[PDB]
């Protein structure tokens, strides 16, 4: 079997994505962010706090002759920007692009943090991380991907992430139409559940490339680019009036600014990401201060190669018995 979703920008910016995805009997649709950094399937439901629902579409299970209370299971959640939820779990069936698991685990949301609530555009989460992440206790759960890996055609699912433009999910199979020259694949470490990998250097603008291992994960469900401060001070250097900002939360530059391509190594090869890519507009309406997409990783612990750099290319997420990952140009 193989799937195909789109995946559409919730904003002018590409905050983040979400994908349409089908859940119960008769369907109920949601569009949630498919997060390669997280490995719950969670959703806003009609047992979500009535107060922290605010325009989102919800689940409810007790319409759907396939959900089945998984007895006993809770869940709860603590994201990188501090956000959260928890609840309790059902088993449902639930397809995306048109490839169907039955079982799945889709874990109902009692409670969510505000900046949930605050954004109606996403109505949960679908975790496509390794399993070992999952947050569901006494029994931890498996991800979508991985209850649909054995029907799969190939053990991958791919993300062709848009620039300010709808982009693609696919399951099973590596569409050869979707990028430009080859694909270059790279070692994965799953030892923290992430899609974590080794980068082999980077370049600013038009410069020279450093030859240096930078070790990250591929994360869709992370807006920006976070890189090792040494990395993300010579990016903002190339740019007349940049600067961190304590007050701001990180790098700003002159809405004026044309910025400078960022060049990362994935092995021998290449990906550029061009400099409008990192713009993220004003920090305030009206502001002629500006966003930077590069941000510096100092304090989060981990490299994230987030929307900002995985936009830039066609990424395979191989689930073989190694995983690997692939990137191509696009």
């Amino acid at each position: 079997s193989t799937g195909s979703a789109t995946t559409t920008p919730i904003d002018s910016l590409d905050d983040a994505y979400i994908t349409p995805v089908q859940i119960g009997t008769p369907a109920q649709t949601l569009n949630l962010d498919f997060d390669t950094g997280s490995s719950d399937l969670w959703v806003f439901s009609s047992e979500t706090t009535a107060s922290e629902v605010d325009g989102q579409t919800i689940y409810t299970p007790s319409k759907s002759t396939t959900a089945k209370l998984l007895s006993g299971a809770t869940w709860s959640i603590s994201y990188g920007d501090g956000s959260s939820s928890s609840g309790d779990v059902y088993t449902d069936t639930v397809s995306v692009g048109g490839l169907t698991v039955t079982g799945q685990a889709v874990e109902s949301a009692k409670k969510v943090s505000s900046s949930f609530t605050e954004d109606s555009t996403i109505d949960g989460l679908l975790g496509l991380a390794f399993s070992t992440l999952n947050t569901v206790s006494p029994t931890q759960q498996k991800t979508f991907f991985d209850n649909a890996k054995a029907s799969l055609d190939s053990p991958v699912f791919t993300a062709d992430l848009g620039y300010h433009a709808p982009g693609t999910y696919n399951f099973g199979f590596i569409d050869t139409t979707a990028y430009t020259g080859s694909i270059t694949y790279t070692a994965v470490s799953t030892k923290q559940g992430f899609w974590e990998w080794t980068s082999t250097g980077y370049a600013v603008g038009s410069g020279t490339f450093k030859s240096t291992s930078i070790d990250g994960i591929a994360d869709t469900g992370t807006t920006l680019l976070y890189l090792p401060a040494t990395v993300v001070s010579a990016y903002w250097a190339q740019v007349s009036g940049a600067k961190s900002s304590s007050s701001v939360g990180g790098y700003v530059f002159p809405c004026s600014a044309t910025l400078p391509s960022f060049t990362f190594g994935v092995g021998s090869a290449r990906i550029v990401i061009p400099g409008d890519y990192i713009d993220f507009g004003p920090i305030s309406t009206g502001s002629s201060s500006c966003f930077g997409g590069i941000q510096s990783s100092a304090g989060i612990g981990i490299n994230i190669f987030g929307d900002v750099a995985l936009k830039a290319a066609f990424v395979v997420f191989n689930g073989a018995t190694t995983p690997t990952l692939g990137f191509a140009s696009k």
